[PDB]
């Protein structure tokens, strides 16, 4: 069988399962950068306010077009002069970017940008790039003060706050990131913003990996689309930080339903579900540098995700980032060394009443384990449970919650055990009262094992706490004084049947 458990057709999805959205309005915990009274399907949203307002401080994005962005001369004037030149060769673009980044002219390498333009693209593609795409990217970047007129607060640690902005505003900001115009975001030894991810794209231009051309094709697909015809929708970015976490050993909740399959993907087969991003604590991971695994791929085919890096501080253990409304612009094949851009993608997702695509993605960062046994330590298991729980919980009735679409979170490079991490997500979803749709990405044996454990536990009516106590026993009996002699799932079967 290609899938096991509850049919996926019986799982809840957006928009059909959602509650009527309240009226979109700014508030103390919701920044809204567009005119809600003029928001209409198929119309480009109007920025609010009408005239640029600047905030240059430690609570807001430092905009490149700020009159306080100085070097004293105006850095924004310098950016304008540098970018409003014909490009005909990749060195022209390098030289332009470095005119307002002089301190980094010896530090930033542009080999991948030069190789892409000169050595990957055929002549006609290169010509289209410098005659049409790059000039159009410059124009939308330089339009920033007319597009992003409202200060953008930082989603800082411990903040429970949301930003809703237009896809068009995101395009202007991402064009600026491409041209590396965001100030104070560059120095390796920075104090300010040291707890924020990279946003400027300079590391996309360095080195000779065969990955970078594929990353650039994926991003230029997006840039070509959104400069040719402005997207009309909205995107919400919500930082969520919980303080009340379950007493896992005493939770009497039953497990919820499971669909597990070794075929399909989160982004295609989990349409309308809560889609997990296997994130780095710096959201987006290496998307703007060398990474090209699950999180980076998603940030490339849905580039509006990338802008979360402009304003999202590194996630603490009790926090996540929820992004609603990003659009898929590319299709791809493979991953890492085999990742390839395939073609442009026309997103068919419905939009909700806030004109957001009905696509909800949650970034939750797993721990990186130096030693395999480290992850069975109770404090580490509880950490992962609470992280997933924070990502899944919507402080909303269970009937209005979509299923969670996820997979082997934190496995591969971070050393997580897929069978443990699957069980941890199942418990967290149960506590948040959501069903689970689990993609094993080609591993048929894992699919069978997860299904078998799930139905074993549910048929015996074990609670979340019952299972968590079994994890603690496994640690104590097979890990603390110990790889272990007995694997986790066999241990559980034996303990319960005994
Ligand atoms: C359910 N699910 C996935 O699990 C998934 N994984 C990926 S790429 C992950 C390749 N990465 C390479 C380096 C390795 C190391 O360095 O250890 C580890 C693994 N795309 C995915 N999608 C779309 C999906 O739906």
């Amino acid at each position: 069988k290609k899938w096991l458990g509850t049919p996926i057709e019986e799982m809840r999805r957006m928009p059909r399962c959602g509650i009527r959205l309240p009226l979109l309005r700014p508030s103390a915990n919701h920044t809204v950068t567009i005119r809600v009274d003029l928001l209409r399907a198929g119309e480009v949203p109007k920025p609010f306010p009408t005239h640029y307002k600047d905030l240059w401080d430690n609570k807001h994005v430092k905009m490149p077009c700020s009159e306080q962005n100085l070097y004293a001369g105006s850095r924004w004037e310098l950016i304008q002069t540098a970018l409003l030149n014909k490009f005909t060769r990749p060195q022209n673009l390098k030289d332009a970017i470095l005119k307002y980044n002089v301190a980094y002219s010896k530090k930033w390498d542009f080999t991948a940008l030069i190789d892409f333009w000169d050595k990957v693209l055929e002549e006609a593609e290169a010509q289209h790039l410098y005659q049409s795409i790059l000039p159009d990217m410059v124009k939308i970047a330089l339009c920033l003060p007319n597009i992003c007129t409202q200060p953008i607060p930082l989603l800082a640690a411990a903040m429970n706050h949301s930003i809703t902005m237009s896809q068009e505003q995101i395009a202007s900001l991402l064009a600026n990131a491409f041209f590396c115009t965001f100030p104070r975001r560059n120095a390796k030894m920075k104090s300010e913003y040291s707890s924020y991810p990279d946003i400027n794209f300079n590391r996309l231009f360095e080195g000779r990996s065969s990955r970078k051309p594929e990353k650039l094709k994926t991003l230029f697909c997006y840039f070509r689309r959104v400069t040719a015809a402005a997207p009309t929708g909205l995107v919400t970015f919500t930082r969520q930080s919980l303080e009340d976490f379950p007493e896992w050993e005493r939770c009497e909740k039953p497990l919820t339903r499971l669909h597990v399959t070794y075929e399909g993907t989160i982004e295609e087969n989990g349409q309308g579900m809560l889609q997990v991003d296997f994130a780095n604590r710096f959201v987006g991971g290496g998307v703007t540098s060398a990474g090209l695994v699950q999180e980076e791929i998603r940030f490339l085919i849905n580039p509006e995700l990338i802008i979360s890096r402009l304003f999202t501080e590194v996630l603490d253990h009790n926090e996540c980032l929820i992004i609603t409304g990003t659009e898929q612009y590319s299709e791809y094949t493979g991953y890492a060394e085999t990742y390839r851009w395939s073609r442009s993608h026309e997103d068919g997702s419905e939009r909700d009443d806030w004109q957001r695509r009905c696509t909800e993605i949650v970034a939750i960062d797993a721990l990186h384990f130096r030693r395999y046994l480290d992850q069975f330590v109770p404090e580490k298991m509880r950490r992962e449970l609470n992280k997933a729980y924070c990502g899944f919980l919507r402080p909303v009735s269970s009937e209005n919650l979509s299923a969670v679409a996820t997979g082997n979170w934190g496995c591969g490079a971070f050393g997580g055990d897929a069978r443990l991490k699957a069980l941890i997500q199942i418990l967290a979803a149960a506590a948040a009262e959501r069903d689970v749709v689990y993609f094993t990405f080609g591993d048929s044996e894992l699919m069978r094992d997860i299904y078998s454990m799930h139905i074993f536990l549910t048929e015996r009516k074990l609670t979340v706490g019952d299972v968590y106590k079994l994890l603690l026993r496994y640690y104590n009996e097979e890990c603390r004084n110990c790889g272990p002699d007995i694997k986790l799932y066999p241990f559980i079967y034996h303990a319960v049947e005994s």
